[PDB]
């Protein structure tokens, strides 16, 4: 209930005990002349001053030192050479072993495990069990602060194991290290590689599911390569483990519990270091900052999760002070019961780099039910706010799973939420940048303040409605989406789609329509389009595409495919820059463009070598069935404020602006232009005669010589450029005269 940061700090600085009867045992001659003799410790040496017994009250074995558990002993070999074993010291109560074994290989496992526990007296004693071997090689299971008898009898107080080898502490596969409610241990060798089931926190008794049950593996002195293999924190209780490592922690499979915590704490920057009565100074530490080269390579996070149902989840958590929290190819698992199991992958003052697939219930998709809201959560650099949470692997979310990241810069590579839906994809803590590479949504609750998703896929929701892409907060000013590609929805109903809630600008480069998926763009006032603005099926469109805007702007060279199949609706000041909007008829009728407030336009001296004239400013392609002698509404307008970069293009002139607007438009038929026909030599005579359908330009190119760097307007096509309408009066495909009129020159400024 106090927390682990108080508990490890208050047992970091204690006086050991007050033991009377300090026994001293020295191994003399005989041990120090056989380097491979394979001795024992208990029967050969330690059973002299360690007595067995029976605890009255549900015991199996019982061991203390001499005449009670309050007597220090020691073993001082310092030259004994060989190899040894403990092999069966179970339910040791004792107190203050310190087996000093220089140049002596140890082995705490042979045919039987071990145990080290204290009793809960009125003196509140520890054990402080030390070893100072050369190698250790645990090689069988070991319990620290275990259950001495069976529930009843005497209770168990705290303890300390300390293993201070000089060459390395390996372990065997069946060596389940399992320290309990009050136990700690320290290691001091180099290159500890525990290949066994490390078990921090266990049920000390049979049914006490509400114990605090702290632990500690403080491998502070390890100068080599710490390498755990298989941890397990918590067992049917709210254990709060902690590890104070030595800035390199490669572990393997991690098996947390539901309500289990973990605190991997990297070292600091320079490394570690009738009368009044005065208690000693209790120096405490808050959550500090790890050093620069602090690496914690947790390469698999599983979770055990079963049991009852509480009103919330349980929120397993690991807290890391390291400047890196790399998570490799194993990825993150999440076992999920009927309620919502949650994990917290938190980093205080570091980074997080996950390169693995986020699973749940041990599959990649991982559907969850309504009450089981599995909640992924990542915190990269909380107390420094410069920490990045880079996910260099394509994640995959099912249904009722919720990613949230509260970092400084959350880079990504791909997000899959369109398969399951109901995914709160929160980003509310992100400072400045979100680099999502690919997004797939069905019913998502995206909340980003600033991003640039360079490619966006918005899928539908099958056939049911109420499920859609939803940006639920302000999108900001530096936001951007380089590619939006909606896919074709369901039949005759806008079931899937996008909607916004706030924002002011969203610089889009490229867009695709889709039938029956709506691109609602609420409240954003500067929706820019930079390049091609077409549909997902540009060859054979159908359906409708609700582009329910409030404002939009189109820049240079952004071609459009505007038809009756896309009701582009504007409620604001549409500004068109040098962009060639193309039209199509789909049955002879020209699809008018419905401007709500204003369609202001402004252009350039956009002359090119493709024509010799300016760019075709508005084209109408595939209008072969264009209805003659009938007003074709080209675009609806309310205020046409037309201009160019100056009064006159190609420098400056005094020409009124609206008349050369009619020059740059195009009516594209027979693979050429019918509005004008820009003819520069004798070769495009043939193409112009293909356009107008006359044999006067087919057989003889010298028939018409008004066109050496010139052009001519076809009469029968009338265009309005006033302040309220842009219309087309297609009434004649007239044969042009040679020297009678309706002819222009070229600007000749390519």
């Amino acid at each position: 209930l106090l927390g682990w940061g108080l508990k490890q700090a208050e047992e970091a600085n204690k006086t050991p005990d007050k033991p009377d009867k300090v026994w001293r045992i020295q191994a003399g001659k005989g041990f120090n002349e056989f380097p491979n003799k394979e001795y024992d410790l208990y029967k050969s040496l330690l059973s002299s001053k360690i007595d067995g017994g029976w605890d009255w009250g549900n015991a199996a074995t019982h061991y203390w030192i001499k005449g009670g558990q309050w007597n220090k002993l020691e073993v001082d070999m310092k030259d004994a050479v060989g190899t040894y074993k403990l092999s069966g010291l179970r339910n040791f109560t004792g107190g203050d072993l310190d087996v000093n074994m220089q140049k002596a290989t140890l082995r705490l496992g042979q045919f039987n495990g071990n145990s080290f526990t204290s009793y809960k007296d009125s003196a509140d004693r520890t054990t402080r069990v030390d070893f100072n071997a050369k190698n250790i090689l645990i090689d069988n299971f070991l319990e620290i602060n275990n259950r001495v008898g069976s529930g009843a009898g005497r209770k168990a107080s705290s303890t300390v194991l300390t293993l201070q080898a000089s060459e390395g502490i390996t372990s065997s596969k069946n060596a389940e290290i399992s320290l309990y409610d009050g136990a700690t241990l320290n290691l001091a060798s180099n290159s500890v590689k525990l290949n066994g089931n490390v078990w921090m926190g266990r049920l000390q008794y049979v049914g006490a599911y509400l114990a605090p049950s702290y632990s500690t593996i403080n491998t502070s002195k390890v100068t080599g390569e710490v390498n755990f293999n298989h941890l397990t924190v918590g067992d049917h209780n709210a254990a709060q483990a902690g590890i104070i490592a030595s800035n390199k922690t490669h572990i393997g499979t991690l098996d947390l519990w539901q309500s289990a915590g973990l605190n991997i704490i990297a070292p600091p920057e320079g490394g570690y270091k009738q009368k009044t009565e005065v208690q000693p100074t209790q120096v405490i530490d808050g959550p500090f900052a790890g050093g620069k080269d602090t690496v914690v390579n947790i390469d698999r996070i599983n979770t055990k999760a079963d049991g009852t149902i509480k009103v919330g989840g349980f929120k397993a958590s690991l807290t890391t002070n390291a400047a890196h929290l790399n998570i490799g190819k194993g990825g993150v698992n999440l076992s999920n019961q009927a309620s919502g199991r949650t994990l917290l992958v938190e980093n205080l003052t570091g980074n997080i780099t996950v390169d693995g697939p986020l699973r749940v219930n041990n599959q990649v998709g991982g559907y969850a039910l309504a009450g089981s809201s599995a909640n992924f959560e990542f915190k990269a650099g909380v107390d420094t706010k410069n920490g990045t949470a880079t996910f260099n692997n394509d994640i995959s979310l099912g249904r009722f799973v919720n990613l949230k990241v509260d970092a400084h810069t959350a880079n990504f590579k791909g997000i899959d939420t369109g398969n399951g839906g109901f995914n709160t994809l929160d980003f509310s803590g992100v400072t400045n940048k979100v680099n999502i590479n690919k997004l797939i949504t069905a019913s998502t609750n995206v909340a980003v303040k600033n991003f640039n998703i360079n490619e966006l896929i918005v899928k539908t929701n099958g056939v049911s409605v109420g499920e859609y892409t939803h940006f639920s907060e302000d999108i900001g000013s530096q936001s951007r989406i380089n590619t939006v590609r909606l896919e074709t929805g369901t039949r005759s109903i806008f079931s899937g789609g996008v909607k916004f809630k706030s924002g002011e600008k969203l610089v889009i480069d490229e867009f695709y329509y889709s039938p029956w998926n709506y691109f609602d763009a609420r409240n954003i006032k500067n929706v820019e389009i930079t390049r091609k603005f077409a549909s997902s099926t540009p060859e054979n469109p159908w359906g409708t595409s609700k582009l329910m805007f409030n404002n939009l702007t189109l820049g240079q060279n952004a071609v459009m495919d505007y038809s009756q199949f896309s009701n582009l609706t504007i409620q604001g000041d549409f500004i068109n820059n040098q962009g060639t909007i193309n039209y199509l008829v789909r049955g002879g009728k020209v699809a008018t463009l419905n401007v709500g407030n204003a369609a202001a336009m402004m252009f350039n001296n956009d002359i090119d070598s493709a024509t010799g004239f300016y760019k075709p400013l508005i084209k109408i392609n595939s209008a072969q069935d264009l209805i003659k002698n009938t007003e074709h509404v080209l675009l609806k307008a309310k205020i046409i404020g037309y201009g160019n970069v100056s009064t006159g293009t190609n420098g400056i002139s005094n020409v009124n602006l609206e008349e050369q607007f009619k020059e740059r438009l195009a009516l594209y038929n027979n693979n050429n232009r019918m509005d004008t026909c820009v003819v520069r030599n004798t070769d495009d005579i043939k193409a112009c005669g293909m356009a107008i359908g006359n044999q006067s330009m087919v057989n003889n190119p010298d028939n018409y010589k008004y066109l050496i760097g010139k052009a001519w307007k076809n009469i029968g096509i009338s265009k309005t450029a006033n302040g309220s309408k842009i219309s087309v009066y297609y009434l004649g495909n007239s044969t042009p005269t040679e020297n009678g009129g309706n002819t222009t020159n070229l600007p000749t400024n390519t």
